[PDB]
């Protein structure tokens, strides 16, 4: 039996060596062992204490060596977790927007909001992956969107949402030990790299750390070799295009290119993070539906959430078209809202899911 | 909210994740007090118990990877935190110990306990050996030797053995998670620093590595400020004075960092491979020590490997005790302790004292 505490311990001892002897493929194998062992831990037995002790030890040693912030290790970790996932089988620019989280900022769900707005723009198709429940609260049974139903939804939907917990069963096995650990681990950066639809060909991936971002760009290129990718880090410490101060962008186009964004480049005022707060999924959904997708606010209203969504939508648009015309992105975003195209795109998805 | 909490322990782990780590030696002391409180209060099969083991594992593993737990001030603060959960011996106002850290991966004969017994038969020496099973198997219950009974045994014993688990309740609390971890942690180097009798004057402290030795010398001076101390490392990779090749000694002389080299030829002994000085198990080791050594069956010049191994380590204890490096005189004194019957008598007197408890 290779999938044992003994095997995991041999991987941890490699991390304790000077210098460490754990390869990127060793981390892949270690994570398969960890996902096998954690499935046996259904009680607070002494066997569970022993397994949690060894899994804690391995993930903490990885973090201290910082190998879990190296592109090749991140890619191998994503690959291991995906062995426990449902993958979508499918027979045009298709985009995702998602962040790592871990910035501790409590900001509005701009990822799902901007994904919906971008999906109203002619020639854009959005397959947004993420979540822990914004769309969930708009009378949509998100459990119905799964490996068997995505192919059926695909052809007639400009917008789709895939709820990560329904695909990534491996991420479910580590949920309790991650909470107990209280420290970041390799698991904190895997979410964006686990998209179960291979047809996505461009994405924005937010990251919590300036230090992590360039290795994360390289990881994204390894996990998503087809994809043109923006990695984004807000200088205030934000896994998003920030509504306040500057954002750095690392650009992968299949060279690591870099540029910088600030709200003035979009013709927007700055808004403190306090003004772009999250209210949790139910109220975030209501704001999005009743204040934003309804057309109640416009460019020039200086409404913080509306502006935050418009800006991130503009970046998605410019990414989709291969240019940096940020103000044209704002125009297309504003049009998607005020034409009714954004709302009709979301309603088509919600209807399509209800019909299943 | 409370200081003794998972939240406090997590704050210390996060300090170890910083570049460079921000955990001070006094932080490690406090972290160990937290760990020992969390583990003492553990509710069996609770969700809290599983979270606690997760956070304690995390902290001790992060510490080991940073290697802060092998710096003198950290080792000493860690020993001092553990001792806050120990029973120290209170006695009324030359006494030696001999012990190794272990972790040399060498399953060699228990020369520390053996040499402690032979040295105890030398007139003018008193041995208070602390550690640990060999002494268990000789017909005295070591569980009877505790902080309350050492004062009773003290006055009329030339030899005592103190079994660490009956003093160090804090070491007891981490025993299970140490087994589950399966990796070395700070705990693996604390044993020699936890002697509960402050009256010990001098000691040999073996260490498993050359790298640890100089930091361990500084830690031992902090933990045992009164004590003249030999830190010893056998070049073959041994926390003992090696019966093959050279041993380095780091000499803590608080009257006066001096280091010197030992080899068996300096004692008038042939070298013996570690394979001829193996541990045959605690029952069988007790029989060898009692029937081959303390009986006087073997002599100096017979080149019996385990006998010579014991005789050399005894001679180092003796020279340490007297403030000289006349290693061959230490051998003469060790030889006489055996062949007079003094060594055996010292042992049997301690066994009889413990039995009477
Ligand atoms: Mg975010
Ligand atoms: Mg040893």
């Amino acid at each position: 039996h290779h999938m044992s505490e003994a095997t995991l311990l041999s991987y941890t001892k490699k991390l304790l060596a000077s210098p460490p002897q754990l390869s990127s493929t060793d981390l892949h194998d270690a994570l398969l062992v960890i996902l096998s062992l954690l499935q046996k831990c259904d009680t607070n037995s002494d066997e569970s204490l022993s397994i949690y002790t060894k899994v804690s030890s391995f993930l903490t040693a990885l973090r201290v060596t910082k190998l879990d912030h190296k592109a090749e290790y991140i890619a191998e970790a994503a690959k291991a977790v995906l062995r426990h996932s449902d993958l979508v089988d499918l027979p045009p620019v298709i985009l995702d927007i998602v962040g790592t989280g871990g910035d501790g900022q409590n900001t509005f769900n701009v990822a799902t909001s901007a994904a919906i707005v971008a999906s109203g723009i002619q020639g854009l198709k959005i397959c947004k992956h993420g979540g822990k429940d914004l769309i969930g609260t708009l009378g949509c049974d998100m459990f119905k969107v799964n490996s068997s139903t995505v192919p059926k939804l695909w052809p007639d939907n400009t917008f789709m949402f895939l709820l990560a917990p329904f695909f990534h069963h491996g991420m479910g096995h580590v949920s309790k030990i991650r909470k107990f650990l209280g420290i970041p681990t390799v698991f904190n950066v895997l979410g964006p790299l686990l998209h179960p639809v291979s047809h996505v060909n461009k994405r924005i991936l937010g990251v919590y750390s300036k230090e992590l971002a360039p290795e994360y760009a390289k990881a994204a290129a390894l996990v998503y070799p087809g994809s043109e990718t923006f990695i984004v880090w807000g200088h205030v410490g934000l896994d998003e295009v920030s509504p306040i101060g500057k954002t750095t962008v690392w650009h992968i186009d299949p060279k690591l290119k870099t540029f910088q964004l600030e709200p003035s480049m979009f013709g927007l005022e700055e808004h403190e993070l306090s003004k772009c707060a999250s209210y949790g999924p139910k109220e975030n959904a209501r704001i999005l539906k009743e204040e934003v997708l309804s057309g109640k606010y416009h460019l020039g209203d200086n409404n913080p959430i509306y502006d935050y969504i418009l800006m991130n939508t503009a970046v998605l648009y410019c990414l989709s078209q291969g240019h940096q015309n940020w103000k044209e992105g704002i125009i297309k975003a504003e049009e998607s809202i005020h034409s009714g195209n954004a709302l009709r795109s979301l309603e088509h998805f919600i209807d399509s899911v209800s019909s299943l």
